[PDB]
């Protein structure tokens, strides 16, 4: 039968994580590689040709978003699709979303040898950026191909990077957005134009590791928010002004911070994280007090509202430092507050039977991390494969999951994309 | 007499302070001017053409020091020395140091107009670099002059910029450290190579505005010190990181910054200062825990033992906190500390006598902010000019001092370089 048949290159595999690699601004073992940069377009070009080396068709939208279809028996049909990214956020593993990019062009491949031919098309998307490195905006591909207005008229108009570098001047620097007259709807899939979306991606968690398990089944992904947070002072210079004559921003950046920790240890939850990831100081100086910080908050929960606590306190505590500090709170602003997701319950119930086949154990599990699949959920039925990583790193060099870690999610992906295949 | 024929040129001596600015990293009205750059090269020649016109023989040392040499009646007697420097911290003012640079060759336009005729020789120092915002090193240039060995070796073995820069390096770029068998001790002054030193300066504080005065004789030099702490952690994934697993680099720095602000508090004197102008997190991603945190801290005190209790008690606090959030204290490191130094008692009449003489008012303070005076005290008797500013405003653009003002520090500065070429 096609699960006993199924076959991964696992050694090759790990080639070509180790290949895209080096496809980075950071050095080896750290990888950076940031949307839209050389390395971006390099890696791009490496995945490309691994899709047409798999036989698949190639094209992209005005984003770069790219697909890779392998034509079923009755093309016209909803397709089913799978995918990831392929960015890499300052000194990060080579692991996370690649393995869901170059996995899931394996499990092309793994299909083809076992001579298994599918009835809806089988269609392979690179997004073009999961990572909120160079614009703070999270998914920028999959927030667009679920038809998001607001992120468009944005795109078109106002976002530009920490380097006031246009989003359509990168865009057309890596040879995107090459029509003027596009508004960037033309990104935009209709809700049901794939019968299903399948992620695969390494765990970034402990849990499969610490409980011995190979496989997670995914059956939600947590809600999402970011915040940028900027404070102005008078500044000055550090041995001069006496201390009752300041109002120092930095002071007032390093109680906010403190105070997004104790927000998120009020919930009372473990499911509640927030981290100040970004902090900086203006002028940046040692000898010159700081007349401007700069915050970059991120925030989630499986609960929305109790998120949303978190976020309006946070507020609250910004307000409330920036007066007795006497700061001025020039900038609160929500970047983005999105909902949680929850996976298809029929695309669940087929890779959990997927694993029972391959022999594999598993868990259904909630995802932490946020994922394209969040976004392509509005669009059809979504689902995630969650496949061991060492000590649950990610996000570090120190990430890591295992040849054969990586062939047993192939697997599944795999057999479960056959089983969406012939539904 | 000379003092009522003394005349300073007050507009051209404020164009070339503004032509000056533009050598700037930081578009106007700010100055971004950082040592060894292409700026600072351009600031450089500026400054030597300006010498040359004034008549004066100009040499620079093995790290860029330049002197502009008036010889006297009596050369081999040990000349008087004035001069400041013209590097600036990002996003400063346009007369931090270079007034004293500018007005110290006016001072000599000014004599040679009157017709003065030196005994003793007067030379224009323009110190390499009095900031450390390249290499984290105060008064380069006049702490090798004032003969520091430690510092001369750690120049040529470990020291690098920011971004992995040797020192060597850098200097070569800009033409200096050229000989590869020099120590750097061939920039080393003998005690009593110079008969005195002066330095003008705008004061950087309200006093001389507020009060009515016209000058600043400065009676010593308040004792300054700088720190550099950096805290580990595991860093990882700032979604799915649950808060009782971490151990956050950035919260550590953000506990230290405020105990910072407590312990220099606790001293019960208002003329205890310090800083945290530089906090920097790494990777610096909004969805990535901090590993490492990096802080500069800045700390003065008139009393020298005061500060030095601060001192310990930071270093008390950054254990403290390492072993509370679990995080490794992996550096912390006493850049400098540095005695306080009194200016020479003749070097104050002659400077009180010359205000006076001139028609100025004037009062005896006190330096808050650290000059390259400070370490030119170790080498000949020293003395400063404090000349009143806007606001008592300094290291942020809105820095100011009048046109008038200028002059009359130049006509105090001329006045009293007669005094000491005479004696
Ligand atoms: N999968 C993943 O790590 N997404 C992250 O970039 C995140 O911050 O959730
Ligand atoms: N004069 C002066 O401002 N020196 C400064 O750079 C300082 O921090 O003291
Ligand atoms: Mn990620
Ligand atoms: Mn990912
Ligand atoms: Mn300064
Ligand atoms: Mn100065």
């Amino acid at each position: 039968n096609l699960a006993s048949s199924l076959s991964v290159d696992a050694p090759g595999l790990q080639n070509q994580i180790d290949e895209l690699s080096s496809f980075s601004d950071a050095p080896s073992p750290s990888v950076t590689r940031v949307l839209y940069t050389d390395k971006d377009v390099s890696a791009r070009r490496y995945v490309k040709n691994l899709m047409a080396l798999a036989g698949l068709t190639v094209r992209e939208d005005a984003v770069g978003n790219i697909f890779g279809k392998w034509d079923g028996l009755e093309p016209n049909l909803p397709a089913v699709a799978t995918g990831s990214h392929i960015d890499a956020i300052p000194y990060s593993g080579k692991y996370d979303g690649v393995v869901g990019v170059l996995g899931a062009i394996e499990a092309i491949n793994v299909l083809k040898r076992s001579g298994f031919k599918p009835k809806r098309s089988l269609e392979i998307i690179l997004f073009t950026s999961a990572e909120p490195t160079r614009f703070g905006i999270s998914c920028l591909g999959s927030r667009l191909l679920a038809g998001s207005k607001e992120l468009a008229e944005a795109l078109k108009t106002t976002v530009v990077d920490g380097q006031n570098v246009s989003f359509i001047e990168a865009a057309r620097s890596a040879g995107y957005a090459e029509d003027k007259d596009d508004d960037l709807s033309s990104v935009f899939l209709k809700k049901g134009s794939y019968f299903a979306f399948l992620e695969l991606h390494i765990e970034q968690g402990p849990i499969l590791e610490d409980e011995g398990l190979d496989i997670g089944v995914v059956t939600a992904i947590a809600a999402p928010a970011s915040l940028k947070v900027e404070f102005e002072g008078n500044g000055g210079h550090a041995g001069a002004v006496l201390m009752p004559y300041r109002n120092d921003a930095g002071l007032a950046a390093a109680e906010l911070a403190l105070a997004v920790e104790k927000h998120v240890l009020e919930s009372e939850s473990i499911d509640t994280v927030g981290t100040v990831g970004i902090l900086e100081l203006h002028p940046g100086a040692i000898n010159s007090i700081p007349s401007k910080s700069h915050l970059e908050i991120d925030t989630r929960d499986i609960d929305e509202a109790r998120r949303n606590t978190v976020i309006k306190k946070i507020q609250e505590s910004a307000n409330t430092i920036a007066k007795k500090r006497k700061v001025k709170l020039s900038e609160f602003k929500i970047v983005n507050q999105d909902p949680p997701a929850l996976s298809d319950k029929l695309v669940i119930k087929k890779m959990a039977e997927a694993a029972t086949e391959l022999n594999l154990s598993h868990k259904m599990m909630i995802s932490r991390a946020y994922h394209d699949s969040l976004f392509m959920a509005r669009i059809s039925p979504m689902g995630m494969i969650f496949i061991p990583c060492y000590k649950g790193y990610s996000h570090k060099p120190e990430e890591y999951s295992s040849p054969e870690d990586m062939a047993n999610g192939v697997k599944v992906l795999s057999l479960t994309l056959a089983k969406l295949s012939l539904d």
